[PDB]
């Protein structure tokens, strides 16, 4: 992996692994999301982070995901080389955005694109806050100044408001718990695990006859290591659309809400 | 990755990923086991198994894991390059063995080693079988003829008999279920998931103050996509544990194992 010529974006190539593919012998959406996370981390390392800046570590502040949106046109086959380009952009005092473009290394064609919204949070109190001027100046030297968006369209799916699923759900997967492989180096549940949990309530027949085209996921609250989650899905629709909800099994506290779009194979 | 000069073994380099490491910022044993599985698949592809042979496909036969044994001296740090060398060997009519050596790419030192025993099984009836002469002949052209073992020591840990844990267990993690990420391309539970499930019943204080040195795992029966598993552990002692995975309902054994941990 390496920063591009202008140093305002980062590229990395990955060879799709045998354990990373599903029944179609192509990468799962969770493998894609793990690769996006990996190239994001390698971008942050290449410009001097550890994604906390000097001022963020001084004030016990971190970046947390608020939303992840992914659109896949072609999932890379086992043994294929996929090239991912990533960049960051400041969105004023609201937060930051990380975008990705996925390409087939052999053809050079765009096979996927993703965008994520990040908010500032105090590590200890867990209180969200706006971005300060000092933090904005610190990361503007690593971001393109003119807008560069993976989803530029006028009324694009990445910015749509997602409603709350009403009980009873059409489908459900109950009692989901994270194991040690689901945790990151800081012992927090990996963001990709939540995508897997959302997909658990999609019926097997949809997975067997459809390919996932779009997934938009809102992150409201974290799942702790000893928490238990319920995954809920309701069909909202050639294409199939679903409305999703992750909540704690006990009190029913919302942790995530989302939507998926699937196309018939 | 590539086959070595003599074509009797295969080497591949891997850069340890951010999501592949634990709290110590080094690779987890599950990341290591996934890498061993990946280099094993790439070895099989390089010698034309695109690991069923021509005779095995005609006879509806497959190789299934009976035992996995792994010993780690140093877990590679995040960003490090680890080089893994793998080879296969026929063990007469019993089955086959796949061995691995893990090295630090920078120093060239051995940081780990692993060995696995594979048995022949009919994919439909699930009945274990001895290896036929035609299959053994087809495998011998890709395996070293003289013995080459990752664990050569006479009377070593990789071949020890493992006893069955007696109830009550000291520790337990109940109601474990596989999700779609736990399945392979054939919709069967990945062998590495069982290692994670065994480790779930180890208390957090052991994980926080010790590093896993050795894991020996016996595979008795498969966990189906809709099965639920209970993970049981009892201290037998360095810290040593005896492990058991069984179905939550009838208590049918799926795995048994042992782990050895060193104080950090
Ligand atoms: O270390 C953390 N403190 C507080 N909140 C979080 C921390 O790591 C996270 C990872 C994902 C989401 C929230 C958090
Ligand atoms: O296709 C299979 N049939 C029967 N037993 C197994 C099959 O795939 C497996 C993968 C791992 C372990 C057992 C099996």
């Amino acid at each position: 992996g390496s920063l591009t010529e202008d140093g305002l974006s980062y590229k990395e190539k990955f060879v799709v692994r045998s354990y990373e593919v599903g029944s179609n012998k192509t990468a799962t959406v969770e493998t894609i999301a793990n690769l996006l996370q990996e190239v994001g981390c390698n971008h942050a390392q290449s410009v001097g982070f550890s994604a906390t800046t000097t001022t963020m570590r001084k004030l016990h502040l971190i970046w947390v995901t608020a939303r992840m949106h992914i659109e896949i046109y072609k999932y890379p086959a086992w043994g294929d080389v996929v090239e991912i380009e990533t960049w960051c952009q400041s969105e004023g005092r609201i937060g930051t955005r990380r975008d990705w473009i996925l390409k087939d290394s052999v053809t050079g064609e765009v096979t996927g694109r993703a965008t994520s919204k990040w908010v500032m949070m105090n590590q200890d109190t867990r209180r969200l806050q706006k971005v300060s001027d000092d933090v904005r100046d610190e990361y503007l030297v690593f971001c393109p100044q003119e807008p560069r968006l993976a989803f530029p369209e006028e009324n694009n799916r990445s910015l749509k408001k997602i409603p709350k699923l009403e009980d009873p759900a059409q489908y459900s997967m109950i009692g989901l718990k994270p194991r040690r492989a689901d945790l990151d180096m800081n012992q927090h549940v990996n963001n990709v695990t939540y995508i897997g949990w959302v997909l658990e309530s999609i019926p097997q027949e949809i997975v067997d006859t459809h390919e996932l085209q779009v997934i938009t996921l809102d992150y409201r609250r974290e799942c702790q290591q000893d928490d238990v989650v319920d995954s809920l899905t309701t069909t909202t629709s050639n294409d199939s659309q679903f409305l999703h909800l992750l909540r704690l099994s006990g009190d029913g506290q919302e942790i995530n809400r989302g939507t998926t779009l699937w196309r018939k194979k």
